[PDB]
């Protein structure tokens, strides 16, 4: 599924993503929009052999099993192809596992580079929430 921008931030909010550990709900939506263009079936294969899989991108070097990345681990123990879902259901409860590991989103290196210190909040601008 690819979500539209409105469609994507309220589904973040059902899920329980505003304010989660202090980041408000358009840093999320901005982060799956350069990650991903709001894609749940986007998928990249890094230089290591990992892969990222959906929505926000989430590897399988730790994060989901995909069988395929030697040595990795499965630290929110579901498949790889579980967040590649219509429903962020599996995306969204990972995502929360990894903003709480230490680094907060700067996890998401497209968070880092081009989210992080911006007007986020242009992100969820005219949306019903
Ligand atoms: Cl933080
Ligand atoms: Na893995
Ligand atoms: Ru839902
Ligand atoms: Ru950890
Ligand atoms: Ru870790």
């Amino acid at each position: 599924k690819v979500f539209g921008r409105c469609e994507l931030a309220a589904a973040m909010k059902r899920h329980g993503l505003d304010n989660y550990r202090g980041y408000s709900l358009g840093n999320w939506v901005c982060a799956a929009k350069f990650e991903s263009n709001f894609n749940t079936q986007a998928t990249n294969r890094n230089t290591d052999g990992s892969t990222d899989y959906g929505i926000l991108q989430i590897n399988s070097r730790w994060w989901c099993n995909d069988g395929r990345t030697p040595g990795s681990r499965n630290l929110c123990n579901i498949p790889c192809s579980a967040l590649l879902s219509s429903d962020i259901t599996a995306s969204v409860n990972c995502a929360k596992k990894i903003v709480s590991d230490g680094n907060g989103m700067n996890a998401w290196v497209a968070w880092r580079n081009r989210c992080k210190g911006t007007d986020v909040q242009a992100w969820i601008r005219g949306c019903r929430l």
